[PDB]
């Protein structure tokens, strides 16, 4: 996260860390056996990891479970990030207590200017890398349509909305991937692509969850 802030320890208590021997994406947790993250963060061999802040120091409160199949949406096209969103069942149910909790699907969408908090152990650095030992927070707004759209011309589909920043500084990046975006208590984004991170009028492009709520709702019930 680029421009963002401590969150403090396990005050994000939904944020998960997707490890194969490192944190390489992010996930939130949507019940106490299903993760959802993004398509690309695909990958065989996942453990998640709930009730992180320090990634690299056994602190307590951490739950590790690896994964028992990751469904990647069947429509996600690699070229395009359409459809970027991946569901993952856990081998076992977490359990849930204050530092390990759900976060609600939203009922509809969020509108234009509804402010949202992003999170992640991405890289903080614009320009070079700094992986943060600890979670980082930004809170930042969704954009309009038409800003999005005039930002990435032909690069917006209807599953896709912008948050952020367009004076740059304030972005999500590099290993922040699949995290959350939570507006009023609802998941409704996740984080899937930018150009750079924090660049001047390239706002982060995130999966419109609210486009697939009943996609999430009927394959965990089949699974
Ligand atoms: C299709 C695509 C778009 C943009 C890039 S990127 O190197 O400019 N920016 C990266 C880094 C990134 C990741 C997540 C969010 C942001 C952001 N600027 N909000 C940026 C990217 O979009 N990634 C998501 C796709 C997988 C590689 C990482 C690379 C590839
Ligand atoms: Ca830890």
């Amino acid at each position: 996260i680029v421009g963002g802030y401590t969150c403090g320890a396990n005050t994000v208590p939904y944020q998960v860390s997707l490890n194969s021997g490192y944190h390489f994406c992010g996930g939130s947790l949507i019940n106490s056996q299903w993760v959802v993250s993004a398509a690309h963060c695909y990958k065989s061999g996942i453990q998640v990891r709930l009730g992180e802040d320090n990634i690299n120091v056994v602190e307590g409160n951490e739950q590790f479970i690896s994964a028992s199949k990751s469904i990647v949406h069947p429509s996600y096209n690699s070229n395009t990030l359409n459809n970027d969103i991946m569901l993952i069942k856990l081998k076992s149910a977490a359990s849930l207590n204050s530092r390990v909790a759900s976060i609600s699907l939203p009922t509809s969408c969020a509108s234009a200017g509804t402010q949202c908090l992003i999170s992640g152990w991405g890289n903080t650095k614009s320009s070079g890398t700094s992986y943060p030992d600890v979670l980082k927070c930004l809170k930042a707004p969704i954009l309009s349509d038409s800003s999005c759209k005039s930002a990435y011309p032909g690069q917006i589909t209807s599953n896709m909305f912008c948050a952020g920043y367009l004076e740059g500084g304030k972005d999500s990046c590099q290993g922040d991937s699949g995290g959350p975006v939570v507006c009023s208590g609802k998941l409704q984004g996740i984080v899937s692509w930018g150009s750079g991170c924090a660049q001047k009028n390239k706002p982060g492009v995130y999966t419109k969850v609210c486009n697939y709520v009943s996609w999430i709702k009927q394959t965990i019930a089949s699974n």
